[PDB]
């Protein structure tokens, strides 16, 4: 199903987790009513694992990843590594990545077959996204931002797109994605639905403040 929650008074779930379809990882001083959220419907299901990326708490953007792999900036330390490495399944890859255009998370956006990169991205960079996440790469902006992670909430069942993305656009993007997109908000209006919320193919979990059209658009889209 879908849930709500905050961290702390935050309703930018996607900011401060990260969830995939074998994996969820949280940051490390989240409250029980945040945690729970994910406890409550994911169980002994899936890993759910604290961290931090770089020492920072804002694990949501600092990475990204699908069920494959995980993406983590450079400046991700040898100690948060191994703690991953440690408790993520090994059949997921970990891979620093040196790029600098914006938080991993804003930069990237993927599901398990295909992944959208930052536009200006460079060939090297988007050959070593598509094989850590043994996914396929496309360079693209969603309604003009080049924050493609940050625009775009997506599973293997469908997706959210910025609220004024053409028709066009999202008609391409589906078919370019394979799964149905619509544009939408998320958490009372914002069009960020790539940080407001995070999910997966069995579970989403968004904001407090998200609208009941909105979290009708979520469940429906996204199959829940």
């Amino acid at each position: 199903m879908a849930t709500r929650t905050q961290f702390e008074n935050s309703n930018e779930i996607g900011v401060f987790s990260k969830l995939t379809n074998t994996y969820c990882l949280v940051a490390v001083g989240g409250s029980e009513n945040f945690y729970s959220a994910f406890e409550a419907e994911l169980g002994d299901a899936i890993p759910i694992v604290h961290t931090t990326i770089a020492g920072t708490r804002i694990i949501g953007r600092m990475t990204a990843g699908n069920r494959r792999g995980l993406l983590v900036p450079t400046q991700t330390t040898d100690q948060e590594l191994q703690h991953l490495r440690n408790s993520l399944p090994d059949s997921v890859k970990i891979q620093r990545v040196e790029e600098r255009l914006s938080a991993l998370g804003n930069v990237i956006c993927c599901n398990d077959y295909v992944a959208l990169v930052h536009p200006d991205i460079d060939r090297e960079t988007e050959e070593l996204i598509s094989d850590v996440l043994g996914v396929e790469v496309f360079r693209q902006t969603i309604s003009g931002n080049i924050l493609v992670g940050s625009y775009c909430s997506l599973s293997n069942q469908g997706g959210l797109v910025h609220p004024q993305t053409s028709v066009q656009d999202q008609e391409e993007l589906s078919s370019l994605l394979q799964v149905p997109l619509v544009a939408g908000t998320v958490n009372r209006g914002s069009s960020v639905v790539g940080a407001g919320m995070v999910v997966n193919d069995y579970l989403a979990v968004t904001g407090l403040d998200t609208t009941a059209p909105e979290l009708s658009v979520i469940e429906s889209i996204f199959r829940l």
